[PDB]
């Protein structure tokens, strides 16, 4: 009935779930390939910040640890803390739930020189291909996020999949995360 | 402190930013540069779903005039009817106040071919472009969104002006709004 309303629909999906994929890569590869050695400063920084110990950083521990994520702050800078605060929990919180876990933390925080490591590219397309085959397929992705239908998993793939025939290779797994994390 | 933290936030501003101005200038095309005959299917669809008259769509009249927006729906649909409104606004609703207003409903729905017609795109580009020099300026953005910061004005900008001289030209503006609208 109305097709600039259905493409504009289907626009938002495909960047949505294609993010989301890229997400959990990323996420995979920074709480699960990475050592305690690699992160120790990031580490000590969620520590300081984690006042209640929990595992997680609320939005008033955020506010409070300012500090630790740059430097001193001034008496009257809360209403652009908490500006700052919102930006990172719009930048890390993935799972939208309002608090910023260990793995979005070192997600967003760590060095993309020691997490985009070629050995990390490998083990993640390794840890998604199941079969071994040199390609994630469909079955491989649902297997992976527990659980797909058709389209939700085309819009998983859209641009990434780049050669357009269904299954994501190494290449397109490794342009998928640049794409993710690049300053352009 | 933390370059990849401060990269990730600055990234996501940059793309929020971008596409607010992209999105305030479609808008402006789809409610101030064209007529009642060109946009009259619209219209009589919005009226239709707008049933309390307030000229804004609400997601509870969404949800009961669906079938319009489409075919009639089944009455154990609501699930995925209501999956489908969340869709609608989560592409439409730009001020992000929980409505849909009529300038956001052509804006999303209309028929890119009128919408997107050179005419409109140069009476759009004559409307930011205060001074007529053939370039938008700084001060020609704060004064169209009636206010700008250097960051924030840089970032509006990030990805619009390709060859970075702090300007949008024509040719700049045109590929802003393609990109906006481009189903790839
Ligand atoms: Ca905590
Ligand atoms: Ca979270
Ligand atoms: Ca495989
Ligand atoms: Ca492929
Ligand atoms: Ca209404
Ligand atoms: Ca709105
Ligand atoms: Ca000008
Ligand atoms: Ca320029």
């Amino acid at each position: 009935e109305l097709p600039s309303l259905a493409n504009a629909i289907e626009n938002m999906r495909k960047f949505q779930n294609s993010q989301k994929l890229a997400q959990a890569a990323l996420l995979y590869m920074a709480s699960k390939l990475t050592s305690q050695e690699e992160t120790k400063e990031l580490t000590d920084i969620f520590r300081h910040i984690d006042k209640n110990g929990d595992g997680q950083l609320d939005r008033q521990e955020l506010i409070d640890g300012y500090s630790k994520l740059s430097e001193e702050v001034a008496v009257f800078d809360l209403p652009q803390i908490e500006s700052e605060v919102d930006a990172i929990l719009g930048a890390a919180d993935f799972d939208r739930n309002g608090y910023i876990d260990y793995s979005e933390f070192v997600t967003v925080a760590m060095d993309r020189k020691s997490l985009l490591s070629k050995d990390k590219l490998e083990s993640a397309f390794q840890k998604f291909d199941q079969d071994g085959n040199g390609k994630i397929s469909v079955d491989e992705l649902a297997s992976v996020f527990g659980l797909l239908e058709s389209k939700t998993w085309k819009e998983m793939i859209s641009g990434i999949d780049s050669n357009n025939d269904g299954d994501v290779d190494f290449e397109e797994f490794c342009k998928m995360i640049q794409k993710l994390c690049s300053n352009n």
